[PDB]
């Protein structure tokens, strides 16, 4: 069936021991394809200690026979505005964040990394001229960072669109424009990672909260996915033990409809900090079994 | 009335212009006491750019007539395990995290900073020997960091207990132990900031999920609070337009019962990222109006 994976966001703060985490993904989840989260080792940490730990993960995962296909921004990263921030200095700290995340990913010998693109201030979000001026700087920064990433040995970067009018890209049309702006201008490809819970967010996208609309405008650029359960009313990141609009069969039918091959459906499931480790692990296991029960 | 303040977590990613943020707290929320969040300027950022931005917020708030009483950890910070992490290198990254936060706080001329103490890994959380080993290192770290803070001009550090058995301090008994261990050993005081949603978390604390139990074991050490609305079943951080067990009047009755004076009740309200700016702002204003509506004895 569908190529399933897991983003390690479920394990944040909890199963930190590299061999224990690899074993959990292999033996408990029965999954092979992994996306490593910045929420395990912060790009900003001094590089010696950061990379020592990130490399320990990379080694443990290789040894368990798992494939870390990419690293990706998480909640610590998403807290700040990065490339669409309201000052050049803050946008340059976005450059430096991603530059450092690229270094860490190269230390892991992982081929790709990505993140949401960034976020406008409240004032800037309301001002199209301001948005475009900021964006032009951001777009040039990603050209330079693609070149850097290529020199570090990476093969691809990703941008993850978001369900916010105050950020970019939000809509399938926004993502199409970003992808056109970068295509033929970057030394390695910059592609889209589309999160099902973002695309299906109804309050912002209404009748365009629809994955066919994403394929219509963006199919050729979508290189990977985040999957999660949601009611379409907030970005839930629920597991597949929970009810909502993203049934496992809906996922498998999309997979088959578009003849997908290597565009990993990474489960990106978030738990409240205060949930107990045993309950999170049980839930994650039942959730993966629910996903694997879809009929191809 | 009770001493209300606001933690700037509600503004993260949104009202970032320093004078607009300051004016919003002053004019729209009608408040004076502020807790600045690490979520606006990351302690890890390079010092020069980091302090330029942090200092711009400090100056704008001071000019608007607001008092930034402390800086405090937010979600970016809480993502990591820090002082209770399973390797000494990860613990040392927690040390450096707070050291850098102290640098940023001194640059702002803010007198105090704090955060939750840190977090055990899943394996270590179940090994009392490991917990003890890790904690003894953590405690020694905070001693050194209190010495550094004093040298940088700070007056106080805070630890925020949390509603997880995998972290310490969690219970009022944990918090009393940490406080007792550190009292007389630190060059400036290390005190508790208690979040009403953490103390009132029922699934962990059962009948000890209430604030009188916190005063019974910890009163002398609780120097500030986070207030939020909650149903007591998860750590909600709801605003005071929402139903739940932490009513404005209950907060005012607690404030009067214990003769509190300067121990600021900072509203710490969390909004989904995807909520619209104007909806967050409207709700925050109605929430602060609800809090001000409480009736003092
Ligand atoms: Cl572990
Ligand atoms: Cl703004
Ligand atoms: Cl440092
Ligand atoms: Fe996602
Ligand atoms: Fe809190
Ligand atoms: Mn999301
Ligand atoms: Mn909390």
């Amino acid at each position: 069936g569908m190529k399933l994976g897991v983003n390690l966001c479920f394990a944040v703060k909890r199963w930190l021991e590299p061999d224990r985490l690899a074993g959990l993904v292999r033996d408990d989840l029965g999954l092979e394809y992994v996306q490593y989260t910045y929420d395990l080792t912060d790009p900003w940490w001094p590089d010696i200690e950061r990379d020592r730990r990130a490399i320990a993960y990379a080694k443990a995962f290789r040894k368990a026979g798992l494939t870390i296909e990419s690293t990706f921004g998480g909640l610590a990263s998403y807290t700040y505005n990065h490339f669409l921030a309201p000052t050049l200095e803050l946008q340059s700290l976005g450059y430096q964040h991603l530059k450092r995340a690229i270094d860490m990913t190269a230390a892991m010998e992982v081929p790709a990394t990505g993140m949401p693109f960034g976020s406008y201030s409240a004032a800037d979000a309301l001002n199209p001229a301001r948005r475009e001026e900021i964006y032009a700087i951001a777009r040039d920064m990603w050209i330079e960072l693609a070149a850097y990433a290529k020199r570090q040995g990476l093969s691809m970067l990703y941008v993850e669109p978001v369900p916010l009018a105050t950020e970019f890209p939000s809509s399938a049309a926004d993502a199409a424009r970003l992808m056109a702006d970068l295509d033929g201008r970057t030394e390695i490809p910059v592609r889209l990672l589309v999160d099902w819970g973002h695309a299906l967010f109804e309050p912002l996208f209404g009748p365009e909260a629809d994955m066919d609309h994403w394929m219509d405008l963006c199919q050729p650029w979508i290189a990977a996915y985040h999957i999660q359960q949601t009611d379409g009313q907030l970005d839930r990141h629920w597991s597949f033990t929970q009810p909502g609009v993203v049934t496992p069969q809906r996922l498998q039918d999309f997979w088959d409809k578009y003849a997908l091959t290597d565009q990993t459906f990474f489960a990106e499931i978030l738990y409240p900090f205060e949930a107990r480790d045993e309950d999170v692990l049980a839930d994650m296991i039942a959730s993966v079994k629910a996903l694997k029960a879809a009929s191809p």
